[PDB]
């Protein structure tokens, strides 16, 4: 799990560090686009999940899975979102869906310990 | 150009299935079923279809989920907040599609204004 | 429709190669060569291009491989079994490209109806 | 790796279906259904799966479709005639995937040479 | 097709902005900012935009970056050499776009031959 | 890797080899220079999200003169055009790059 929570924070820092003003603004924008608006954050994180799945980025999927849980999304919710990505995106996304499910249970197996 | 759209979809889709296969039909049915009501409401699922269609850059798909979002009563704000997510995730190549999507959405809003139907 | 496409094809074709490079010319040779007969026949070959073209959603490419499959003896029956795979693998986003392929396909099986 | 592939796939597959929905399930079924014999051979159907998964750069999809092409008696020569089509249509960004698919295709060939089960 | 392409993009762009969010403006600005001369001159940046837009197959982004390349003094040699890169990396699926980009390139060299605005 | 290309060309075809040629040719100096061409390969490879293609192009850039400054200016273009899904690959690119500066510094060849 946090093998990618540190692979994130850490590698994210460097990039912004040895970055550019433009790089910084993009990242700020990436994060900004999810903040609550006329749509709550749960919804936007699910859309992030959907877009990440159809575009097949395991790391983005992982990140958004985390946030969704954190935003109180149910597995029923997460999976109803993933079915959309699967159908629009095709069967090539199955290996990603396949790994996204495993990550999700690993996540829930922390909501039972602490 | 809205009437250009809705008509050609019903057209070719019919043709497609016609000379299609039982699989062609099963997939098409599935493309509709996945958007139906569940723990997530229909407006939420239709905006997600808008997000997927935009990052994957498919105009007709974008057009289709646009009317669907309208029907479900999504506010232009709601749509743009979703389109904002597609734009940032899929990059600026998505811009030419976001432009058309707005001209199209404006057309659907005019019709709604003049009480015209859009299904 | 058909000619507008082909005449434009070959025209913009030599035009690109025209102002193009040697690296260009070579590549176009490749795209056309890899479909040459081998342990797999030209039809099978061209139906794989059709599948490749559909999942990457390149209408123009699709149209090219589709006309090629017909002239290679493929049937709407076989062509469609190919598109079905393209559909499941590529996803719902390919449907708009499936529509156009069909409309263009019949327009073809409607031309050999006169030769 | 091959026996790690077929294991996780199978396991995570039943895992996705498990925690999923009738739509998930119906989609997967359709993913296998579209490869069954028709006016076109199953070897041809599977090689097409190989081409599509290659131009789209999906390693798991590639490995899976390789065992199927082998299981359906495709020869390394037939296989490469298909991959060269995916490599050309898909550009050089596919080349890295081509590398892996080769070290995998020969692991299977070596498996079958020692009469080992490839399913 | 030019005076039609530019006159629509400009209006569509304004339309997208006005009906858009602050996030949309910021993103559109960032998309502009990124091609400004830095350690890399703008001709190179625009050529990279053309290569990224070609392997990604966005016709509009292609026409757009092409004019930019031109108004930046890029020969048809530099432009093709960069296109060859997009071709090999992007695959033969880009060929259709490579065609349209050609017919458009010339249409641009035309307008300038006659000092026509770009 | 470098060896895998052998196994590929080896088990390959006349076309597999002809394609591998173009992919190498296309990047030699011409009206545009090598440094530029390689940064373009970095671009294309970043928007298309191929780590192997990115890494290879990073080495060539690093080994072709290009500085982190020029390399980041190239990456930002990829980030904006390709979008936020490239960020993970941006990460691994940055981490790889400084791994070549925490190496070329101590004088070391780069294939």
């Amino acid at each position: 799990y946090k093998k990618f929570v540190e692979a994130r924070r850490e590698l994210n820092e460097k990039v912004l560090s040895r970055g550019t003003l433009n790089t910084k603004r993009f990242f700020n924008l990436d994060s900004a686009v999810y903040r609550p608006g006329k749509l709550d954050v749960k919804t936007k994180e699910l859309m992030g999940l959907v877009a990440s799945t159809v575009l097949r980025c395991d790391d983005c999927i992982r990140y958004h899975l985390v946030r969704c849980v954190q935003e109180g999304a149910s597995d029923e919710e997460i999976f109803e979102a993933l079915d959309i990505a699967l159908v629009v995106g095709g069967s090539i996304v199955i290996p990603h869906l396949r790994r996204a499910v495993g990550f999700l249970e690993e996540l829930r197996e922390m909501e039972k310990n602490g």
